[PDB]
């Protein structure tokens, strides 16, 4: 009965991008209305035996930091995900602190697929292994239910619906 075992063992890049992000409002410039856009080059990895198809995947994408509990509450829509193994080159040292210090705070990142080509794969999911001490990324099968069902989430909390928050 040998079958079941998961080719995460032997590593393969699929694909290489850089996550750009809206930075915390740090003591720097204005501050307030000023996007400081800092970026992490990440390397993809996925699963041997498989591809990926990456010849729709940009090398860079945006990517939004969210609260990782708000992704435990969407749930059930991402239950069966591929994980994709971010593995971040040095560039921004303080974002990349603060990415480290925001993902240790309890939060995960929406990466966004630009509205260009948002082939299959629109928006994925950052999250940060506590274990391994590094991002993995997970890519939902059900993607447009991801995007739709993220999105009316992003907007349920920016239009101030008092639903599930401590």
């Amino acid at each position: 009965g040998e079958f079941g075992q998961q080719s995460v063992s032997n590593k393969l890049l699929a694909w290489s991008g850089v996550l750009e992000w809206q930075e915390k409002p740090k003591p720097a410039s204005v501050d307030a209305n000023t996007k400081l856009t800092r970026s992490l080059p990440c390397q993809v990895y996925v699963n041997h035996g498989e591809n990926l198809k990456t010849e729709q995947w940009p090398q860079k994408l945006i990517m939004q930091l969210i609260p990782q509990q708000l992704l435990t509450t969407l749930g059930p829509l991402f239950r069966n995900s591929r994980m994709v193994q971010f593995h971040f080159t040095n560039k921004d040292l303080e974002s990349l602190k603060g990415l480290y210090r925001i993902m240790g705070n309890g939060f995960a990142g929406c990466v966004h697929f630009p509205h260009t080509a948002p082939c299959e794969v629109r928006v994925l999911m950052l999250l940060y292994s506590s274990k391994k001490k590094i991002f993995m990324g997970l890519i939902p099968y059900d993607q447009s239910g991801f995007v739709n069902g993220i999105r009316q989430v992003i907007t349920n909390h920016k239009q101030v619906q008092q639903q599930k928050l401590e």
